[PDB]
């Protein structure tokens, strides 16, 4: 009666605590073990059965045949910079094209969201200022620099540096990844795991 799973940062910050509280009421005899995990790194842990499932951004098409991918929702990606950033008031990606970026993690590699965003608008590649794979470190790094970055809106709202950050009110499109449940399709879904996932969906809305 154990559930071991991984959760992505957006999930970890809002949905997870509320979900675990609702779930402990409904299934009080289940022991939960939760860890950090993003796609692709969770893939072999799901594959070998160390994780029962993982809640993470991913793209349907990159995902091994072993895994099924139940979409839960679409992420809300924001561009974030220190509060007085020269580009704080920008509305178009072309206006950011000379800024330096903290490339943050994403399923297709560090900085993949903003590189793809710039590409889709026929812009040149965004300038690399630094690679920061740690969503825990990222808000404080951006707050102490003039680097821009992308992050889920939940992390922008829930970090200890939020009074020193701003979100860029972009009117151009950003390629928001979809948040999936990832699990071996050959693994039957226990009532408890299904219950916990439904709670994370319910609270993440
Ligand atoms: C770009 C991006 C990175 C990570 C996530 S998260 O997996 O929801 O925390 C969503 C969107
Ligand atoms: C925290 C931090 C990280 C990186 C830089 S920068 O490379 O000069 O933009 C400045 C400050
Ligand atoms: C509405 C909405 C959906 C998703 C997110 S996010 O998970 O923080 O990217 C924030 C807000």
């Amino acid at each position: 009666g154990h559930i071991t799973f991984a959760a992505s940062p957006a999930i970890a910050l809002a949905a997870l605590p509320l979900a675990l509280a609702s779930f402990a009421r409904e299934f009080p005899d289940v022991t939960v073990n939760v860890r950090d995990g993003m796609y692709p790194a969770v893939s072999p842990q799901l594959r070998d059965g160390t994780l029962d499932f993982a809640l993470t951004a991913a793209h349907k098409h990159d995902i091994d045949t072993d895994l099924e991918a139940q979409p839960l929702y679409v992420s809300d990606v924001v561009i974030v910079g220190q509060r007085q950033h020269p580009m704080a008031n920008a509305t178009r990606l072309a206006e950011l094209q000379e800024c330096r970026w903290a490339f943050s993690s994403a399923p297709r590699g560090p900085g993949a969201i903003i590189r793809n965003a710039f590409a889709r608008y026929g812009l040149p590649e965004p300038k690399l200022g630094l690679v920061c794979e740690s969503f825990l470190a990222l808000p404080g790094v951006v707050a102490h620099s003039d680097l821009l970055t992308t992050m889920p809106r939940t992390l922008y709202e829930r970090n200890a540096f939020k009074d020193q950050l701003c979100s860029i009110p972009l009117q151009d499109a950003l390629p928001n990844p979809t948040i999936y449940v990832l699990r071996r399709h050959d693994l039957p879904v226990t009532p408890a795991a299904a219950g916990l996932i439904r709670w994370i969906q319910h609270h993440a809305l």
